[PDB]
């Protein structure tokens, strides 16, 4: 459903507010090693 893949995709093209993001699927993964590090291809800040 919600790849992490999807970085320039789920907000960036279209300004609008969604939710199903980042800890949508595997937490445990995302909290380990994903704590917002790997938010733009860990890079290319969105801010």
């Amino acid at each position: 459903f919600d790849r992490d893949r999807l970085f320039s995709v789920v907000s960036r093209g279209v300004p609008e507010e969604l939710t199903g993001l980042l800890e949508y699927l595997r937490w445990n993964s995302k909290y380990l090693t994903d704590s917002a590090y790997t938010e733009g291809s860990t890079g290319k800040t969105c801010l």
